[PDB]
RNA sequence: UUUGGAGAGUUUGAUCCUGGCUCAGGACGAACGCUGGCGGCGUGCUUAACACAUGCAAGUCGAACGGAAAGGCCC
């Protein structure tokens, strides 16, 4: 089971010394909703073709989202493409607050709890791959302590500690629930 | 040690950037246009600090005095 969506179809042009020639391209997210981000852009002369290539170009790009239970672990600034879109967790049941593009990337990631802000070049390729390194720039708090060679009781908050006892209380639960 | 950030259209044969405009949201001591049933609870000259017909919005003491004009009683 994978999340499909499209962001922007575009009729792109070529010229001849005949004249116009039409193209179309167009770009997809997938993802299995979980935490696995794919990201397609595919070119055609046509929609069915277009999406067909986005599809195969998704599934080809795969990126891992390290949420914590059901959020973003902190904040981050990513700085990419020529767009700024600046990422943060937040209470529990908010929503993805987010833009188009950046909507439709979280939705495919899964994640329910998000602040977003796109800060320039509102166009949709720029957007997601700003949301892309975002994502990319992400760390997690295990293998932040190990490459500091300090527990996790010294190198992070106790609350957050509880947050990811309840939700690998929570996990377990479900799969006592789904073995059952 | 806890609470809360959305964008989209529009320059080009085509796109990327910058950059401008516009729209989706809430609010008013508001008004005009159609329509219109009641009840409760608020609000009411933002301009002309312009002139204002009439009547109201500041009175109380005989236990302060002299008195009795108008009411009472008694000859
Ligand atoms: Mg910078
Ligand atoms: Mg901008
Ligand atoms: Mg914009
Ligand atoms: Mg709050
Ligand atoms: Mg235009
Ligand atoms: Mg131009
Ligand atoms: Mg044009
Ligand atoms: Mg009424
Ligand atoms: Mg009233
Ligand atoms: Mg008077
Ligand atoms: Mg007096």
């Amino acid at each position: 089971n994978y999340i499909e969506r499209v962001v922007s179809i575009n009729r792109v042009s070529k010229v001849v010394k005949g004249g116009r020639r039409f193209s179309f391209t167009a770009l997809v997210i997938v993802g299995d909703g979980k935490g696995m981000v794919g990201v397609g852009y595919g070119k055609a002369k046509e929609v069915p073709a277009a999406i067909a290539k986005g599809v195969e170009e998704a599934r080809k790009n795969f990126f891992r989202v390290p949420l914590i239970g059901s959020t973003i672990t902190h904040p981050v600034q990513g700085e990419a493409a020529a767009g700024v879109v600046m990422l943060r967790p937040a209470s529990p049941g908010t929503g993805v607050i987010a833009g188009g593009a950046a909507r439709a990337v979280l939705e495919c990631a899964g994640v329910h709890d998000i602040l977003a802000k796109s800060l320039g070049s509102d166009n949709a390729i720029n957007v997601v791959h700003a949301t892309v390194a975002a994502l990319k720039l992400l760390q997690r708090p295990e293998e932040v302590a190990a490459r500091r060679g300090l527990p996790i009781e010294d190198v992070a908050p106790a609350g957050m500690l509880k947050a990811r006892r309840e939700s690998e209380a929570l996990a377990a639960a479900a799969a006592r629930e789904g073995s059952a």
